[PDB]
């Protein structure tokens, strides 16, 4: 695209950049391959869990087929796998894939466009395990934060005259992220405190450790993405574009595959009394 | 973009127009600033209402955290605020923002693309307060009407050879809007008649006035947008592009901030018997 | 759009191709007109059914207004009608409409972008009539399959250097479609077997034939779209672009209008005992 006063052309948001050669090296391609393999393995594992999912009473046959929120995490990983498959295809074809081509929500050709579909599901899935309030609200504010990140990505890669819009959108997203982070931390802490005080001398002591570790760790590790934005060339630039892909791949692996495996480990050890305590949680 | 037979270039739907200088004057920028400030204030007020929201019985602590439909209106305003923040950013950067750049649903860089996310929520939120039937259907038809408006906006700003497509899409949207308008008016009138005949000699006479005023006024004031389309340069052209932004800002302010404040005023005066009458409404 | 090493320009995903003259003949325009007329007639018929919809007991007045899943099929046809109206407009204006212009989900300017909104609703609506499990999962995997088809359409129409990406995306979609097809066939067969063994000596023998024919026929006829992709120029090329539009129009007519008419025929002959058997289906 052309801009007034400059002879340089900008390929962000155009199909002209879609036909350009790739700018990545072997490290980024290897990171994409590793992330795709991990996501595929986790997707198959969660699908096998969903197929052979007896309930907490181990009596219902297709428990996940009727209570489909249990499949929610699986959905995330599945879509994540899709968002990486195209990257692999681009890496095999050798054409440019970063912030170029059509804008589709749920596809990873833009930096935070793929996260729009999966992150609200991640937040709702995490808040459900404690029967926490304000679940759809957190999902909506996370969707807004990701949209702000996408607009910042658009502003950063275009005309240098409009570079300051990226900082404004980043500040907007960071303000609302700090708000949502504080709300989520408070709600999760309160719900876990009530669950711990409801399960005294019950026998669910072993099954509480996995749930606590999962919810606290994978709710605290959501601050890595703003830090990656800060240290990548969008911010200070302490790392280059090739190591930003590796950081993003590691972040997705930790945030999705490990979280799904932790939920799968928790689901095979809890039973009826912990389930009824969880039901009692979301009523007072 | 290039068109056959003409040397002129069209910037609608391209990133070339994103880098162009802004075409607005001080009046439109002031209108955008006023709308953004009003939406931000209303969003904070509704968020404070949602945090400190005791139920109709004034016993449940996080009532809005579990019955999250009460937060629905808040969501609208929040997203509306986002749709104006970018406008402010453009006004601060001085680049063109109208019908240019990427097409994202929920962002206001296109005329009716931001309304796609929030208007169905507005319609469902308004129909819920009377426990009215046909709620998702009205939301879907409003989404279709907004999509028709977006296509008309695409056709109007492009090649003059294709100008008549805007009129066709406007006629499609107006036909379905007249249908939906009649259906909504009939349903709301019937539901309010039943509510009025259910609350004889109950004491909810004062609390009924606010609900009646809110639902009737903010369901009747939805016809302003087609009239603005008719009088703007898309239609007869009695006003210019700079005064169309002011009209749109006033329309959003009235349709969203006043409606949210009216719901907040209604929610703090109704109590258990009006709530159980509302519950009885949506059963026969 | 420009590509390195070639002087040829590619109009896929650009507004430059939106202003080009149409490439269709009278056959494709007639097919579009016929499909639009059929979809409009079916939409009006289903809307009249929804308005005058007494329940299975023939006592509830606005049964479809409160149980709105019954309107789901109607929604599909309505949106399908929208996706064809624009085509008609293009055919009346004479400008190019295939894989050009803005990318909007739910609009038919791209080959499988309109199906994204309606196909998951079709799958959920079909699985609900048997109270089958795994309804949202099938809808999500169908959405992913349609996204893969859209990416294949993008790769096929662009630079010949990137032609092999279309085959990769087609293989991805076909793999997941075979998986989903097998799952849906197994679930539907099991649910219908249980329904048949629950209705012995009941009198619902006549009302079972319509439901069986509808579900089996319109779940089996979903394999036509991959075959059309195989035989069109995207694959072997046994037919041209003008006869691909006719095949797609016939496929939409059969998959949507006939299915909606079959559901309308089934709904006016079943009564309370079949409804309670259907309720008992989705519990064990
Ligand atoms: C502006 C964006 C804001 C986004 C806010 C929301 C973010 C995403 C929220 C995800 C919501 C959860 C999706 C899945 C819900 C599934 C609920 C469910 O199946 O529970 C079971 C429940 C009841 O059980 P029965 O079937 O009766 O079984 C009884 C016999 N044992 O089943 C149902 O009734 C299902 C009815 C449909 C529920 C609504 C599903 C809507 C899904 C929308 C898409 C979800 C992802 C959206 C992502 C948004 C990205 C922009
Ligand atoms: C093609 C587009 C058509 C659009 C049609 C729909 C337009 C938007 C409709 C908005 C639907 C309402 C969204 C919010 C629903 C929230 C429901 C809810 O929370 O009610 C509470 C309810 C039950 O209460 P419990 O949590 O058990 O508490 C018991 C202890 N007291 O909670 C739930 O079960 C929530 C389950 C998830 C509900 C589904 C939410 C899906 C939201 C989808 C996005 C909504 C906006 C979509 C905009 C569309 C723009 C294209
Ligand atoms: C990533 C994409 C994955 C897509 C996965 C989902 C695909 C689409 C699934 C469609 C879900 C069904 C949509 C319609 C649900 C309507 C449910 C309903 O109305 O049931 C009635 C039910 C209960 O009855 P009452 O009103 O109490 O009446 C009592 C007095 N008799 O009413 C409700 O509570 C409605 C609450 C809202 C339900 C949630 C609706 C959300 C709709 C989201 C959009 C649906 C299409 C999405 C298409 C996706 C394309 C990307
Ligand atoms: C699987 C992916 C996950 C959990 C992604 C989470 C992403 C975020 C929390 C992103 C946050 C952002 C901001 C707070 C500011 C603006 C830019 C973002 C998108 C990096
Ligand atoms: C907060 C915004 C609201 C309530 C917007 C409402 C908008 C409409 C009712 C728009 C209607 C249109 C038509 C009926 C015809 C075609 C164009 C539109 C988009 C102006
Ligand atoms: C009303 C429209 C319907 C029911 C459409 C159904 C479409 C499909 C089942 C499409 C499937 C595809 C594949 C399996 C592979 C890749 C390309 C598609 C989109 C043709």
């Amino acid at each position: 695209a052309h801009a007034p006063g400059t002879d340089q052309m900008f390929y962000v948001g155009t199909m002209d950049g879609w036909y350009l050669d790739t700018k990545l090296n072997s490290v980024a391609i290897g990171a994409h391959w590793s992330c795709f393999i991990v996501l595929t393995i986790t997707t198959f594992y969660l699908g096998y869990e969903s197929w052979t999912s007896r309930g907490p009473s181990k009596r219902t046959s297709f428990y996940a087929g009727y209570q489909e929120e249990q499949n929610l995490a699986l959905f995330v990983n599945f879509f994540a796998m899709l968002s990486y498959f195209g990257k692999i295809v681009a890496d095999t074809l050798g054409h440019n894939f970063g912030d170029v081509g059509p804008f589709i929500i749920g596809f990873g050709n833009y930096r935070y466009a793929d996260y729009m579909l999966t992150c609200p599901m991640l937040v709702y899935d995490l808040l459900y395990q404690l029967r926490a309030p304000y679940r759809v609200s957190c999902s909506a504010i996370i969707f807004a934060i990701l949209m702000s990140g996408v607009l910042a990505e658009f502003y950063a890669e275009g005309d240098p005259r409009l570079r300051n819009g990226a900082y404004a959108w980043y500040g907007f997203g960071c303000f609302w992220f700090i708000f949502a982070y504080s709300i989520v931390m408070s709600i999760v802490a309160k719900q876990y405190s009530r669950l711990a005080q409801l399960a005294q001398d019950t026998g669910a002591e072993h099954s509480l450790h996995v749930l606590k570790f999962a919810v606290f760790t994978f709710s605290m590790l959501w601050i890595l993405f703003p830090l990656v934005w800060a240290i990548c060339p969008r911010g200070f630039g302490w790392i280059d574009d090739n190591w930003t892909e590796v950081a993003h791949c590691v972040c997705d692996i930790v945030a999705k595959s490990c979280y799904g495996f932790a939920l799968a480990r928790f689901r095979k050890t809890y039973d009826e009394e912990l389930f009824r305590l969880l039901e009692q949680l979301g009523h007072d």
